[PDB]
């Protein structure tokens, strides 16, 4: 009913396309092209013009995380590892431009290639799940000047946007963030996510948030439970869909 | 900036779809499918997805014409004559929920099955266009129930939208609204244009805002022409791009 309310309730409608309703790849364990209005608002479907995968659901989450944070003074920064077209990105730029704040960078972290080709560095289970075969079958490799491009589209293209462009395990130990807010994992294997939780989860902030998108995958689910247990975390892990879960860190 | 400014402008690149920027059709004008940017901001193209094709001129124009009237206090609602896909009148009843107003309605009016056949009563250059030639080149005939759909996607279906579905001739003169403040006229040729203006605008308030879409048409400018001669309107008429005009009612 506000400005702000509306603005954020178009912008998760608009870059999951429920506007338009755009068919999905036919990959996985989606047999059919046509929409499916109960696959967009849970996130189950391979978008082919969509700009994110994540569904009504996950976008609500992303929302409260970062309104949360907002209100509870939590300090830092926004980071997605695992981007596709960009647009859980831009709806986070979104929140922070509905309520004026410019004093938090929204991170923009991939390959922009891609799952990586697996080699005899992977974990055995990333291995034989080989998620590398299904790039083109889903569209998954998105250049950074494309993602760049989506986010101009809806006017949030600004010093505000930072872009980390590579493999996780090459560009998380050297970012150049000090603090988060809201991490947001989004990498689906064993080393996507152990890269992340290991390089940037020490600069989440008491308060903040970590949101594991992949966590019905074995491998992804793996890693945040090995991670989990060396660092003695405990903090409830909270389900928000058939896919993704978070916690808040205390 | 602010989260209505935001709003509103987000609604205008969504029904427009600057957004995922579909290809149009290639008809008239337009010898090439693919988006080109300068031909939808200034509305030239003919859409296949996006749910308006009167362009970010256009819809800047509508927003200023509404803002102006609900800042001014003009009285009355907003009526589109011509809605296609209905984006614009999407476009207008999200600025009414963007600051709001609970008080007014926006009227969407078309055939709901794009342009009529001609007859011997239609005026002979309406018979020579013979825009029913276009129906289906350009995915016009678009039904009620498709329009509400379209509605609904965006959360903005609900008792302060009212559908008119008809010939203007049947639909216009005891249409049941009684005061307009933006009278939005977009049915191409002169027998539309005749038939609203001569059976909506007389509601139109003073300080009311009358929106000529299609005035780059020789048919639709005969009749606009013809009608403020007979009624003595001099309202200096503005333009908007290289398809619309306005003015803005003086009496
Ligand atoms: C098509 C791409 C997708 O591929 C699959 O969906 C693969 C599915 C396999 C076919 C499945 O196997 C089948 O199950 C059946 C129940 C039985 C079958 N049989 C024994 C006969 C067996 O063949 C699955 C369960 C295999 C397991 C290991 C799995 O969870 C794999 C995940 C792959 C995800 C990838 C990557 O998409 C990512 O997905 C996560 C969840 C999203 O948020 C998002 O980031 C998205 O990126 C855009
Ligand atoms: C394809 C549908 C469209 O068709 C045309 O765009 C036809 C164009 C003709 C080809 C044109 O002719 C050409 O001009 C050249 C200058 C010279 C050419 N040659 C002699 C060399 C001659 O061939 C035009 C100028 C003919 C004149 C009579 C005209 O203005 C017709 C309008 C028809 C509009 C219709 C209906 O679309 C409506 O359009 C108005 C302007 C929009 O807001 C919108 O509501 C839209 O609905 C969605
Ligand atoms: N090790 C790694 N390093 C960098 N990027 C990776 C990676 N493994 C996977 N990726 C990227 O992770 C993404 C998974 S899909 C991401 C979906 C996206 N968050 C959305 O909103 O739709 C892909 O863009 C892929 O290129
Ligand atoms: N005499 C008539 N009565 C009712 N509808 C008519 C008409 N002549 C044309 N129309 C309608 O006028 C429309 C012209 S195109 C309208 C474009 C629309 N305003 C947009 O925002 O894109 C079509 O939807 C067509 O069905
Ligand atoms: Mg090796
Ligand atoms: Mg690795
Ligand atoms: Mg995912
Ligand atoms: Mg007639
Ligand atoms: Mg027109």
């Amino acid at each position: 009913s506000t400005g702000v309310e509306l603005y954020l309730d178009l912008l998760k409608r608009t870059v999951s396309n429920f506007i338009y309703q755009d068919a999905t790849h036919v990959a996985g364990l989606i047999t059919q092209a046509a929409f499916v209005e109960e696959a967009r608002e849970s996130g189950e479907d391979y978008p082919t013009v969509a700009h994110t995968a994540i569904g009504m659901k996950r976008l609500n989450n992303l929302q409260h995380c970062v309104e949360s944070a907002l209100r509870d003074g939590v300090p830092g920064d926004v980071l997605e590892t695992g981007v596709w077209r960009g647009g859980a990105c831009i709806f986070a730029r979104g929140i922070l431009k509905a309520y004026d704040v410019r004093d938090r960078t929204v991170w923009v972290a991939d390959s922009f290639q891609g799952f990586p080709k697996i080699t005899d560095d992977d974990h055995p289970m990333d291995a034989e799940m080989n998620l590398h075969q299904y790039n083109a079958a889903v569209d998954l490799p998105t250049s950074l000047a494309t993602v760049q491009r989506n986010f101009s589209r809806y006017g949030l293209l600004d010093d505000q946007v930072r872009f980390l462009p590579g493999w996780f395990k090459d560009t998380m130990p050297t970012a150049p963030f000090e603090r988060l807010a809201v991490l947001r994992m989004d990498g689906d294997s064993y080393g996507a996510t152990m890269d992340v939780l290991t390089h940037a989860y020490p600069r989440l902030s008491p308060g903040g948030f970590a949101i594991i998108d992949d966590y019905c995958i074995p491998a992804c689910r793996e890693a945040v439970h090995e991670y989990r247990d060396r660092h003695g975390i405990s903090d409830e892990i909270v389900e928000i869909d058939r896919q993704g879960v978070y916690w808040r860190r205390s």
